[PDB]
């Protein structure tokens, strides 16, 4: 009958003005750090080449920020990637169509799609808790005749879930993205965060830069995107069944606070 | 029994698997077929470009123009005005940049016009997505559940009002769902489609591009509603932000129903290819 709504939406919107100063206070330094230490490159570069103008420059300033909607973008393979940013909603954006008809195309395309990799996506996730189930089943069943508690080694099992999982679909993907790419080793877990939760910023991209790849590798990343997606929607979805159990705790912790302040002034 | 299912599941599971690939070639081939002449339309008349500018100053050393340009794309990902006329901007990260960069993680659009290039605002941003998500998730089911309510009251009346000579119960339901297609194409796509178009100064297609784009959180963020220095009422981005919310809990709604609309599809024909073969010419 009521809403419970708009205390969530209250809680969304703290949540993001905390998050928002926490990130002005660890990001406006750096920019501002680089901001002038640009301003100083900009006439360094000026004057130790006279040739060039103060106008000049800023014509070409001006033609190279106009290059950057490009710079193939689009061989088959690069478009094969594209496609699937798109219906995986991941949407990086290094690549993304210029043409009218290339945006046109992808609407279609978006609107058919991630409704068809949704259902690819939801198999992909029900065979993995299958084998998981399986594979749960068996050392639920070592670790089982011993007298320990029966609604605790379900806690004992994510963990295992957790820990299997991270080391499977973030730890070594992670080490291999940082010896392949370059990529430091949080720049690669990041990485790994922001394309499975389907963030997808695009500031990191697992086939971007021209360094040359083994061939075997950007087959076995989309194998990794595929069960990734499926593994990370499993992890999201248990952060918000925990999520409302400790909702519920504060509730009643709420409750019991208010209460012991009720008739604690009772006590006349 | 526990097994037997598992076969017929992962058969299907495959079988989708190899449609979502023929999918993704023949996106791929469109794509490449609509976007690569372009491509090196501007691509050769960018070198024009850049060779204008070599036959033109040879005093230049000339190959260091190249890592100009690339110390100028290294200081763009970190969005910049460098010309020396204006050296005054706004920053990347003041409050309301940084709440709609925060509303872009817990959306999951993730434009990435702005991101974090700190270590500890990758962590940050880490921590608050695997948090936030969820979160953001749960207010979103109550948006959904509430626009629900409010169509279902909506529809209840005009799930009368049709009732003539000849009328269905199971049916009507078609209706319905025109209706909700077509009011909620004009309230979340339409009407804010060409707000952003006089406001962002974008084209039509470009609107209804970014529209599409941001609700069904793909955001390439080659478009974004607040990006340009201009103006801004600030009666524009709170709008946006609910237009946000309520489109993210529509689009979420149309593509389930796209979903069911593929699922009645397949069957229909794989009972059809069933029926041909079962055929096959007499
Ligand atoms: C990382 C960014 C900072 C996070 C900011 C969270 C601050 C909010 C702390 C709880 C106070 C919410 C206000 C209302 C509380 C209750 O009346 C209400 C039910 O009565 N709780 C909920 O609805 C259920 C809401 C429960 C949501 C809790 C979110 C979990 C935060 C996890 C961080 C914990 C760190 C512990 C060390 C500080
Ligand atoms: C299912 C409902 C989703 C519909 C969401 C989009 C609704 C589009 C309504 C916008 C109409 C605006 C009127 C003016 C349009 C022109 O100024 C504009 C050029 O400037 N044309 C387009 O944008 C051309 C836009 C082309 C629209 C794409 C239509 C594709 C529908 C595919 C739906 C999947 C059906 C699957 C059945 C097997
Ligand atoms: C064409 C220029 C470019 O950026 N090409 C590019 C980038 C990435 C890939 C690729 O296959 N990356 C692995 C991958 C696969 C699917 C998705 Cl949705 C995402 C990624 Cl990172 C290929 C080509
Ligand atoms: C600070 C530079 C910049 O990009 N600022 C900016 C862009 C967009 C907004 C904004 O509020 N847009 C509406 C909106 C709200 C939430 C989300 Cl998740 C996405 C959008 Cl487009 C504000 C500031
Ligand atoms: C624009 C997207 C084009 C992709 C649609 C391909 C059509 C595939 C038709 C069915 C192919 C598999 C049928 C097998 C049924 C037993
Ligand atoms: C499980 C088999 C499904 C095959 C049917 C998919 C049909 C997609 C139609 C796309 C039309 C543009
Ligand atoms: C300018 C309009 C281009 C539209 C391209 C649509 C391609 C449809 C392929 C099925
Ligand atoms: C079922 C075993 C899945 C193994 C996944 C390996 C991921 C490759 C890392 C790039
Ligand atoms: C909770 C995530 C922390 C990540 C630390 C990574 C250090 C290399
Ligand atoms: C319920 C009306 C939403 C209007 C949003 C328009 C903002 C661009
Ligand atoms: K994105
Ligand atoms: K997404
Ligand atoms: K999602
Ligand atoms: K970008
Ligand atoms: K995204
Ligand atoms: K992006």
């Amino acid at each position: 009958k009521w809403k419970t709504v708009s205390t969530i939406f209250l809680v969304v919107v703290l949540y993001l003005i905390i998050g928002a100063t926490v990130f002005k206070a660890l990001e406006q330094p750096q920019e501002i750090s680089q901001r002038t230490t640009i301003v100083i490159q900009r006439e360094k570069f000026l004057r130790a080449h006279p040739c060039v103008s103060d106008q000049e420059l800023d014509e070409l300033i001006q033609q190279i920020v106009a290059a950057i909607n490009a710079g193939s973008h689009w061989d088959l393979g690069s478009s094969f990637f594209f496609a699937g940013t798109v219906i995986t909603t991941i949407g990086f954006g290094n690549i993304s169509p210029r043409t009218e008809g290339g945006k046109i195309f992808c609407i279609i395309y978006a609107l058919l799609g991630i409704p068809l990799f949704g259902f690819l996506l939801a198999g992909v996730g029900d065979q993995l808790g299958t084998i998981f189930g399986k594979g749960i089943a068996k050392v639920e069943d070592t670790f089982i005749k011993w007298n320990v508690s029966q609604t605790k080694i379900r806690i004992i099992s994510t963990i295992i879930f957790i820990l299997f999982g991270c080391v499977l679909f973030v730890a070594l993907p992670a080490v291999i993205f940082k010896h392949i790419e370059g990529w430091s080793a949080l720049d690669a877990i990041y990485f790994v965060v922001i394309t499975l939760t389907t963030i997808g910023f695009g500031d990191y991209v697992a086939g971007g830069s021209d360094i040359e790849y083994l061939d075997f590798y950007k087959p076995v990343v989309w194998f990794w995107i595929l069960v990734g997606l499926a593994y990370f929607a499993a992890v999201l979805s248990m952060i918000g069944d925990w999520l409302r159990v400790i909702a519920k705790k504060t509730k009643e912790a709420v409750g019991e606070f208010r209460a012991h302040a009720a008739e604690w002034t009772a006590n006349v």
